[PDB]
């Protein structure tokens, strides 16, 4: 068995057991073949990944904080396969390989599609390339299901929000992709380069959506300040009221096959 991960070649020839992942939408790929990763980096809160998916594998150890996980919890669980983010753990990679071999893949600020790429590569990783790629392909055909009961040009926007700021996520982040793959018109420009986007009143402004759905990360936030102004009527979401409160777990952070089909669902319930 071999994959292309974000660093090169990634050889295997045993079957790992016992699997810690540093990720949400790596917990997804082994949930979709019935593979309990023994430690997840959920930072420290288990009820960050969706229901849906711990519902299909057991409990697990925590090691830490994504963006900064414990070495040494991660290394008493004894490990014989650790799959990390590209972005995240590129710096602590190598000191993951000293643990256990590592599988450096992408996750956050990729693309829908990466992330199902992502998926497949851990299905040749863990010896279930042909059943990880069934799984693959009944998602596609759900969702391109899921894409005839959806017949609006509506553009919808999500976007993650706290006292901090708004961060709108272009088509080319994981809820952007999605929606695309469900035939969703997005209202950023076509050529967005960037998935989080750092957004201004003015930017919201000037996007405009249908829809604004938007994952809370602090009660109140930036929006209910951008509520004091007064422009915030010439919003097509405020005027239809059709700025809604989503989950910003399922949005956001889990970036996997079976979010995208709850999405898919309350998406369906909005419409
Ligand atoms: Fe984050």
């Amino acid at each position: 068995r071999s994959v292309q991960d974000e660093q090169g070649t990634f050889e295997l020839e045993a079957i790992p057991q016992r699997i810690v992942v540093l990720e949400f939408s790596f917990v997804d790929a082994l949930a979709a073949v019935d593979v309990s990763p023994v430690g997840v980096a959920d930072d420290n809160d288990a009820t960050r990944v969706i229901p849906a998916v711990r519902d299909k594998i057991e409990p697990w150890q925590s090691v830490g904080m994504r963006s900064q996980p414990s070495l040494e919890a991660i290394a008493v669980l004894k490990p014989d396969l650790i799959i990390a983010d590209a972005e995240r753990h590129r710096a602590i990679y190598q000191d993951l390989q000293r643990i256990a071999p590592t599988l450096l893949l992408k996750s956050r600020g990729e693309t829908y599609k990466e992330n199902l790429e992502s998926a497949q590569k851990i299905g040749v990783a863990i010896g279930k390339q042909a059943q990880m790629t069934q799984r693959i392909e009944q998602h596609k055909q759900t969702m391109a299901e899921f894409k005839q009961h959806f017949a609006t040009q509506e553009t919808i926007q999500f976007g993650v929000v706290s006292d901090k700021g708004m961060w709108l996520h272009s088509p080319v982040s994981y809820a952007g992709g999605v929606l695309s793959t469900l035939g969703i018109q997005s209202p950023l420009a076509p050529s967005e380069q960037k998935a989080y986007i750092p957004t201004s009143f003015e930017l919201l402004l000037k996007t405009n959506p249908d829809w604004l759905l938007v994952g809370l990360y602090s009660q109140p936030n930036i929006v209910d300040e951008w509520r004091k102004n007064p422009l915030f009527k010439l919003l097509t979401a405020a005027k239809k009221q059709q700025l809604v409160e989503v989950s910003p777990e399922l949005w956001s952070l889990n970036r996997g096959m079976l979010a995208a089909e709850e999405i898919a669902r309350n998406l369906e319930a909005l419409l």
